[PDB]
């Protein structure tokens, strides 16, 4: 359900298998390595799956010296989506930790638009 | 630096091993109060005296228990003496579609290494 | 621009007025609650949006959840005009529970 | 007790007064540093030990400067022998609908009357 390739609104491409321990595997896409965890075992009522993961902005090209973590939810169903509010880390000196973090929200989707 | 043992104020502990890959891998704390954490940081910080970004998750279901919700938090290591973690968390937990809207908390927690 | 009726998608009402101090005072019919708030009374014309805020503590003559939503975030004029907001709500918690005292969303308003 | 003088950990200064229904007015020093605040609280707040659930705006405009975008702190007042506000807080700027999604910073204040 939640394996497969998934795009943001902003086309913006997250390619994840979810393993049958809790893991998240994949790649965010230059490209980045994911990983989180998820619910491996949700209620059966009806509501969504949690999950979350990490993208650490470094790879062989660039380096951006931040991190970003999705925290969200799994919506199975026709139009399956995944949605997130995420926060997104810069490292900072102590006089600027104030502003080292930035706030947002993504809608993960399996068709791209 | 970042490999070891973190102690947050209420009590919270988190073990974990900083990879030369930039993985971070450990546990978050008795067995029926662990979890798994898997995460990322980066492992080529600037010079600057810049902090060291990273990111965990932690799902809270392990063999005893299933709150069916999931924590990550967001921040950055600052070595020093007083070595510290300082992050923002989202508590992100299943809902019906009726109730997603409150499906999330959010706050700030510090780790030290004592 | 900003004064006028809007609404979200979860049918939730915000009347308001963008008065000249920079002021923004109103209702937000969720039963009936008073908002205020605060938006850049001079933005820049280079396309970007206009900043703003405002606080809703609920609680009426009727009711009261011991809370308070706060939305942060801007308005964008045009044919498709939209407030886009992200929010915190904070409840009245002991220090026990102090912790998870916050839930954070967001929410777009469209004058429909 | 809301009412009065409080500072932040950071340096910054916040005047307030709590209204009898609910209004907070006041003034946020960061003359030029000096900046409208409005916002609004719990006037009848729960008598279990609970705090008294608050919130209130700054736009960074004033006679002197404008940084085109606001802070809204979102919080609750804990009255006590330290009596504080402990807060979070979202600080959009005004940018351009490419750049909206970096738009929002978070972050969190306490405040005491010392």
């Amino acid at each position: 359900g939640i394996t497969g390739t998934w795009y943001n609104q902003l086309g913006s491409t997250f390619i994840v298998t979810a393993g049958a321990d809790g893991a998240l595997t994949g790649t965010y896409e230059s490209r980045y390595v994911l990983t989180g965890r998820y619910d491996s075992a949700p209620a059966t009522d009806g509501s969504g799956t949690a999950l979350g993961w990490t993208v650490a902005w470094k790879n062989n090209y660039r380096n951006a010296h931040s991190a970003t973590t999705w925290s969200g939810q799994y919506v199975g169903g026709a139009e399956a989506r995944i949605n997130t509010q995420w926060l997104l880390t810069s490292g900072t000196t102590e006089a600027n930790a104030a502003k080292s973090t930035l706030v947002g929200h993504d809608t993960f989707t399996k068709v791209k638009p």
